[PDB]
C-alpha cells in the first residue's frame, strides 16, 4: 500500500507476497520489476496507495520522484509528475514529496502523483514561502562537534586524535589527502559511527563514487543513516546525475533549519566523470582537464555553508595523491586552499603499522576559536608545540601511548600539563 | 523606487515587499530576479525608477551597468546603456553614472537609462572635462597614515608594530610576502580598521581573489567600505573582469582629486587567473607562465601613483611563498623590486604563537623621510640599530614586551632613548 | 495584392503579370518594358527597370519556347534562356547620351533545380552583385545583406577619391568578421549616426 515500507522489505519476502496476490513469475526478474508489479496487481482493488521521494527536473520539462534506496537509479517503479503540479507547488530538484500516486493508465510506464501532502517533512504551502539556499549569507563554523565517543571505548584512537588533530564543527569545508591504502575508507566509517552517536539529530548522508559493489554494502551496514552510492561499471553520466542529487537534497533540507552532515568520497572520482561528461571546449590544458570542467566540482564542494538564519551544511571529502595519474595530481592542486579543514594522511605511517596514520604537523584547521573553548584551544596549542620538532612518523607512536592509557582527552590534557 | 536602496535591503523583507505589491512565488528564487520583478510590477504603475552602479563597456560597443553590491556580476537587472549615450558623455569602464532608467518594452531583458543626472558623484558636464589618469603625473609618497589606533588600546600590537617596521603613506605600492598560515587575512583586517577610523575621508576597497565564501562575508562585516570579492568556484574569467572593475573605478576617483586605497589579496592568485585566460602564444616559459601572461598584473598593481595635482591611489597587496608550487614562486620573483614598500612575514614566528609574524629587518621602505618627520625618522633608525644583531624570531618578543607596558609609540620610543 | 502595393508606393510606372495569367503574357509584357526602354533611351532619356525575377522571367521564357528535340540539365534548353540574356543584357550607358540601368532578383535555396541552373548561367553577367543570407534575416536583423559577399566593379568611376578610400577602410575591418556578426556591427554603428559622412569620419578615429 505505501512505496516505501515495500521497497525496504527483504527480496525474499517480496516474492512472497506477490504470489498470494495472484501474480506469478516474480523470482526470476529483478526487483524494480516486482515492485512494479505487485503495485499494478494491487492497483486493480481500488486502495489508494502512498509514495514518496526525492523529485528532480529533467530539461524537458517533466520530472520523476526518484527513491534514495535505489541510489536514485532510473526504474519502472519512479513516480511521474506532470509539469502543470510544477507550477502549483514551487519544486526543484532535490526535495522530497509525498503523496498518493495514481495508477499509470493506458499508454503511460509511470505513476501519477495523485495529491501531494508532506513537501520535505513539512506542509506544501510552508514549503513554498521557504527562502532559497543561494540568498542565505554563509558565516564561519561556530558549533563544536564531538567526535570523541566515550561509551564505545573502542581500542581504535582515531575519534580521539581526530579532535586533537584538527576539530570538525557544522557547517565545515574540509577535505581529506589520503594516499591509497592509507586507511581511507575506514576513516571516513569511524566519524559516520561518532555523528550517528554524538549528534542522532544531525542529518548524515554518504556518497561514494566509483566504489566496490561490496564496499557499498558495508558501508550501507556500519553508517546508520542515508547512504547512496555508484558502482564503478556504470556510466560516467550516472555519477553525475547522483552527484547532483545529494547536494540539491541536502540544499532543500538546509532551508528548512536543519543541519546536514555530508562524506564525500571522492572529490578525484568526482572530478574524473564531470571531466567526461561536459563537452570538449576546443582547448585541452594540462592533464587532459579543461577549466569549465573542474567548475562544477567547485560548485559542489564550495556549497558547505553555515547559515547564519539558522542551520548548516558540512562536506567532508577526501583527494587522492600518488596514485601514479597525473590528471588527479592536477584536480589536487586546485583543491588545495579551497577548504577550511585540511586532514592529510601519510603512507609511510601506515607502512609501520600504526593507525590512524595522521600527519599531525601537516594537519590543521581555520577558526579553531569559534569551536574550541578558550581553556581547550590553548591546551591544543601546547600539544603542537611539543610536536612540531618531532618528526612526522615519530609524532603518531608517541600520542597514541600517551592517549592509549588514558580514558578521554581531558585526562590526556592534564597530563601534559605536569610537563 | 530606488535601486540602490532596494539591494541593501534583507533577503527576507524584499520577499515581503513584493508579496503586498503584487507579485507571487518570489520565496523560492534568486535574489537577483525578485530585484527585477519587483521593478518590473512598479515599472506598471508609471512611478519613475531611479538606479545607479559602476559602468563597463563590453568589446561589441555597448555597455552594462554593473552594481557592486553583488560583486559587478552579471544580472538580469544590470542597467543596459545604448553607444548613442557614451557618445553625448564620455564613459570609460570603472566610472560611476546614476539617473533614471527607464521600464524594458518587449524584446529585451535589461533596463535601459532615461537621463543621467550624476557622474561620479559630480555633475555630468564637469565630469567630462576631468583628465585622464594616465596624463597625470606619478610622485612620491608624503602624506603619512598614522595607522597606529589610540582610542580602541587593544591588546593586538599589529598596527603599533607596522608603523615601527615600515611606515605606509598614500600612493604607496607596497606588497606583502606572507607566508601560508602566517596571520595574512587578519593583517589586512587590521590595517582596514585603522583607516575606516584614523582616514574616513580616505576611500577604501578591499578586493580579494578565490577566497571562500564565509570569508568573504566576515570581511565585509568588519571592513566599514567597500568589499568586492570573487569565490572560487566562479571561473577565472570572473576574476579577471572583477580585477579590472575595481582599478577602473579607482583611477576614474582618482581623477576627481580623491585618495582611494586599494587592499589586493592575491598577487600569486590574480596572476593565476590572468595566466589562464590569456590565450597561448605558442611558446611557454619556466612553470608555464607566459611573458605577456604577466603583464596584466604589472599594469594593475604599478597603477598605484601619488597625483601631483590632487589625490592618490594606494594599492597594498600579499605575496604567497613557500605553498610548493614553482607557479607561484615565478611570479614573486617578478613582483619583488616593484614595490615601494616591503613587508616579510616569517612562519617561524607564527609557529612560537607569537604575532604579529613580522620580519623586522626584512621589512622596509624607500623614501621615508617624506612620511616621516624629523625627530620620528631618528628614532626609527636607532631602534633598527639595535634590532639588526639580534634574528628575526628573538626581535618580535624583544619589540612585543617594550610594546605591551606603552601607552603609545611615543611612549616607546622615550624609553628606548634612556639605553 | 503585392501589385496594388507596388503601385501605391512606387512614384512611377508599374506594370505586372499576375500567376493566373498565362506564361504567354509574362513573354509578351516582358518584352513591352526593354522595348518601350530602349526607345527612351534614344531620346537622351535614362531609364531605370526593376525587374522580379529573372527566374520567374526563365521561366515563363522556357515554355513558350518550342522544345528543339534536346533536353539538358534541369529541362531548361540552351536556346531558352538565350532569351533572358537578350532582356538582362540589355543594360548599357550611352556615351552619346542617356542610360538604361537594370535590376534584377535572382532566387536561391527554393528547392527546385530550374532555379539553379538559371542561377549558375547568370553569375558572372553583372556589374554589381547584392547577395542576401537568410541566416541574418532569421536573426530579426535587416537589410539581411552579406557585405562580403556583395561588391561591384569599376567602382572608381561612381565614388569620388575620397570616399572611395574610406571604403577599403570599412571592407578590410568587416572582412575578418563573420557574415552574420557584419551586420550588427554595422547597423548600431549606423544607427547613431546620422548620414554616412559621419559614419565615415567615426571609423577613421580608430
Ligand atoms: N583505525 C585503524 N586501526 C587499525 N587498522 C586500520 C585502521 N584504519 C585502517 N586500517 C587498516 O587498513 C587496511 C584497509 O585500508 P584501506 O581502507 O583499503 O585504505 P585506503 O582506503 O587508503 O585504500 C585494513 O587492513 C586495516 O587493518
Ligand atoms: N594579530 C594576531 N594576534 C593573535 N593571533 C593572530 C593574529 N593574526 C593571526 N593570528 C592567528 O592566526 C590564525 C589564522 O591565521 P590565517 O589568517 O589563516 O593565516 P593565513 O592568512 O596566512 O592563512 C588565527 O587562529 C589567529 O589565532
Ligand atoms: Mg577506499
Ligand atoms: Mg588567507
Amino acid at each position: 500500500m505505501n512505496l516505501t515500507e515495500l521497497k525496504n522489505t527483504p527480496v525474499s519476502e517480496l516474492i512472497t507476497l506477490g504470489e498470494n496476490m495472484g501474480l506469478e513469475n516474480l523470482a526470476r526478474m529483478r526487483k524494480q520489476d516486482i515492485i512494479f508489479a505487485i503495485l499494478k496487481q494491487h492497483a486493480k482493488s481500488g486502495e489508494d496507495i502512498f509514495g514518496d521521494g526525492v523529485l528532480e527536473i529533467l530539461q524537458d520539462g517533466f520530472g520523476f520522484l526518484r527513491s534514495a534506496d535505489s541510489s536514485y537509479l532510473a526504474g519502472p517503479d519512479d513516480i511521474y509528475v506532470s509539469p502543470s503540479q510544477i507550477r502549483r507547488f514551487n519544486l526543484r530538484t532535490g526535495d522530497t514529496i509525498s503523496g498518493k500516486i495514481r495508477p499509470p493508465k493506458e499508454g503511460e510506464r509511470y505513476f501519477a502523483l495523485l495529491k501531494v501532502n508532506e513537501v520535505n517533512f513539512d506542509k506544501p504551502e510552508n514549503a513554498r514561502n521557504k527562502i532559497l539556499f543561494e540568498n542565505l549569507t554563509p558565516l564561519h563554523a561556530n558549533s563544536r562537534l564531538r567526535m570523541e565517543r566515550g561509551n564505545d571505548s573502542t581500542e581504535d584512537l582515531t575519534a580521539r586524535v581526530l579532535d586533537l588533530a584538527s576539530p570538525i564543527g557544522r557547517g565545515q569545508r574540509g577535505l581529506i589527502v589520503a594516499p591509497p591504502k592509507a586507511g581511507k575508507t575506514m576513516l571516513l566509517q569511524n566519524i559516520a559511527q561518532s555523528i550517528a552517536y554524538n549528534h542522532p539529530d544531525c542529518v548524515l548522508m554518504v556518497l561514494l563514487i566509483d566504489e566496490r559493489p561490496e564496499e557499498v554494502t558495508e558501508m550501507q551496514r556500519l553508517v546508520k543513516g542515508e547512504v547512496v552510492a555508484s558502482t564503478f561499471d556504470e556510466p560516467a553520466s550516472r555519477h553525475v546525475q547522483v552527484a547532483e542529487m545529494v547536494i540539491e537534497k541536502a540544499k532543500r533540507l538546509v532551508e528548512h533549519k536543519k543541519d546536514v552532515i555530508i562524506l564525500l568520497d571522492s572529490i578525484t572520482r568526482l572530478a574524473r566523470a564531470y571531466n567526461t561528461v561536459v563537452p570538449a571546449s576546443g582547448k585541452v590544458l594540462t592533464g587532459g582537464v579543461d577549466a569549465n570542467a573542474l567548475h562544477r566540482p567547485k560548485r559542489f564542494f564550495g556549497a558547505a555553508r553555515n547559515v547564519e538564519e539558522g542551520g548548516s551544511l558540512t562536506i567532508i571529502a577526501t583527494a587522492l595523491i600518488d596514485t601514479g595519474s597525473k590528471m588527479d595530481e592536477v584536480i589536487y592542486e586546485e583543491f588545495k586552499g579551497t577548504g577550511n579543514m585540511e586532514l592529510h594522511l601519510s603512507r609511510k605511517i601506515a607502512e609501520k603499522r600504526v593507525f590512524p596514520a595522521i600527519d599531525y604537523n601537516r594537519s590543521g584547521t581555520r577558526k579553531e576559536e569559534l569551536l574550541t573553548t578558550q581553556e581547550e584551544l590553548q591546551k591544543m596549542w601546547i600539544l603542537r608545540k611539543i610536536i612540531h620538532p618531532m618528526g612526522e612518523i615519530d609524532a603518531m607512536e608517541f600520542l597514541i601511548n600517551k592517549l592509549a592509557m588514558t580514558k578521554t582527552n581531558d585526562d590526556f590534557f592534564e597530563m601534559m600539563k605536569r610537563s
